[PDB]
């Protein structure tokens, strides 16, 4: 609907299935989403893990080369600044292809990469075996009249990770996902406690339907720091839209104990 | 029911309003409450925080003598033996007034203490004007045929005090509670995180009704390793009784990095 009053941020979610290995179309439907986020009065588009060649970890290491990860970076920071819109991607990082991680980056509605991340927890052993770990702590960001930061998939349903962002002053937290498995515990569970255990808002952006063996679950939610859902979709495709409106543990948690005790 | 097939370890939750300041009436309602769990076949009995002498930190701090605080200590392990049911407890320390903490212990159905721990995390102005933090882990110890562990209260809600019991075997994690004023996120969201994370079950046990000027929400519940209650109280007064049956986020965990960034 109209912007409401006390609010001053909206935000998008695509949800939507990849075809694997064929970026041509996975952009084309990222383009898409991202026109239709900036008609509904979005000022940024929350975008899936690897939705750019597809969640298939395995082929993407064995077949997709540097400057095709880079061909697809180029295109996506051309929809952010074609369309008008802040724009949060997951694709491979940029080195070779047995030295590179999954990445997450956000460009502004100008076209303009402002902060990348490199996923610290990988799930499983094809994502293992296909990609780098990364090594270095959540960034956080002013953007929008709040502190943004990023994390991927499996890094949220890491307690740590979600403190880590939020140590660093992190109010809202984009978290592209590609989970599969009907793993109802993810969204339903930690995302809620996530968000309360740390007073945020978190955002988590699926893949839906079927794509590289899988069928992945949808579930797309953002969460507030109540841990009530402010908006959340199903299985079926979708375009989430959602406005933001405008106990201290982070301040009583223990830290110099608890971080020995890990 | 009978005890079933599946399953070795019965185990018993107390939820009662407690008088405050009147140890003889609190500690014959546990009395009670150990007789009726050992007569349906529970092995151990849990119960809340403070129950003594009711949750009510600025009289105890003032009031409430080491000598008092011994005598209830000996009351209740003559309880554990004299019901032959293991019993989880939390009163005040046993140092003086302005030097003790909130602890829990746990004592076996023979009448003997095997572990103590002291809450590392203090709830708001009036349990910290009363009480000394804790400075040291949870224990974790052998019992009943599985890796027991203690935590109080507002700890369960810190996922790094649960990781720090489970990172040393924790597999089942008792908490003492005293939570008021309808926050039902608590056990609503958090406690299932903190046994999804963990892949544990915790037990919490808290005050009911009307009790030194505050009103608990009852709520008690045993949360199993998939996050869903294997039995639960509402707001009545309540011996809750449950049969326990006989991704790996622990083993995943980069606890070195992680460790840095809180």
């Amino acid at each position: 609907g109209l912007v409401p009053r006390g609010s001053h941020m909206r935000i998008a979610l695509m949800q939507h299935t990849a075809r694997p290995l064929d970026p041509q179309h996975n952009l084309d439907l990222i383009d898409d989403a991202a026109a239709r986020a900036s008609e509904q009065g979005a000022q940024l588009l929350l975008t899936p893990e690897l939705f750019g060649f597809g969640y298939v970890p395995s082929q993407i290491c064995a077949q997709v080369s540097a400057e095709q990860v880079d061909a697809a970076r180029s295109r996506l920071r051309g929809i952010a600044r074609d369309r008008g819109i802040a724009l949060v991607w997951s694709l491979p990082g940029p080195e070779g292809p047995e030295q590179r991680g999954i990445t997450a980056e956000l460009a502004d509605e100008h076209g303009e990469v402002l902060a990348s991340y490199q996923k610290v927890q990988l799930y499983g052993p094809e994502e293992k075996a296909a990609f780098v770990p990364g090594e270095q702590p959540p960034p956080v960001l002013s953007w929008g009249g709040r502190q943004l930061s990023l994390l991927v998939a499996y890094d949220v349903e890491f307690p740590e990770m979600v403190r880590a962002a939020a140590a660093r002053g992190a109010q809202l937290v984009l978290v592209p996902t590609a989970l599969a498995g009907d793993e109802t515990s993810v969204p339903g569970i930690l995302l809620p406690a996530r968000a309360v255990e740390n007073g945020i808002t978190l955002a988590y952006a699926n893949h839906c339907g079927p794509e590289g063996g899988l069928v992945f679950d949808g579930g797309s939610v953002v969460v507030g720091p109540a841990g009530q859902p402010l908006g959340e979709l199903g299985v079926e495709p979708g375009l989430l839209v959602v406005d933001l409106p405008d106990a201290d543990y982070l301040q009583d948690r223990r830290a110099e104990l608890h971080r020995n005790w890990l």
